[PDB]
């Protein structure tokens, strides 16, 4: 599924992520925007032979198990499939853990060289939330 800025801004805050760990909505919509284009169904490979899945480009040496990257951690416990779901709540809850250790939302290559410092509250103007 490819979200709309807002739609995706709405159901980002319903599922908690407006303020997580003091970062505010803007960063993960902006975050969300350059890693993946609000597609959920992005997949991308590393050279080290990971995957980053999903919407917010979660990394499979790491948070999730693809089955193909020898010596991985699952921290958030799941199969990286289930971040390609439409529905994002697999997405958000791995986030949280992630953004809660490590450091902080620098995990997210996208936020730390395009978010990072620059006004992350026009990403949600115009919405309703
Ligand atoms: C969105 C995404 O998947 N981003 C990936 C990053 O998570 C990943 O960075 C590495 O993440 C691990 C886990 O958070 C880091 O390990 C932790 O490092 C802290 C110090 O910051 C330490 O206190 C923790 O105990 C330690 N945990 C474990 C289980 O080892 C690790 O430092 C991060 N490495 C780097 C270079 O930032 C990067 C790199 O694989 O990939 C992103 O895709
Ligand atoms: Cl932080
Ligand atoms: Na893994």
């Amino acid at each position: 599924k490819v979200f709309g800025r807002c739609e995706l801004a709405a159901a980002m805050k319903r599922h908690g992520l407006d303020n997580y760990r003091g970062y505010s909505l803007g960063n993960w919509v902006c975050a969300a925007k350059f890693e993946s284009n609000f597609n959920t169904q992005a997949t991308n490979r590393n050279t080290d032979g990971s995957t980053d899945y999903g919407i917010l480009q979660i990394n499979s040496r790491w948070w999730c198990n693809d089955g193909r990257t020898p010596g991985s951690r699952n921290l958030c416990n799941i199969p990286c499939s289930a971040l390609l779901s439409s529905d994002i709540t697999a997405s958000v809850n791995c986030a949280k853990k992630i953004v809660s250790n490590g450091n902080g939302m620098n995990a997210w290559v996208a936020w730390r060289n395009r978010c990072k410092g620059t006004d992350v509250q026009a990403w949600i103007r115009g919405c309703r939330l």
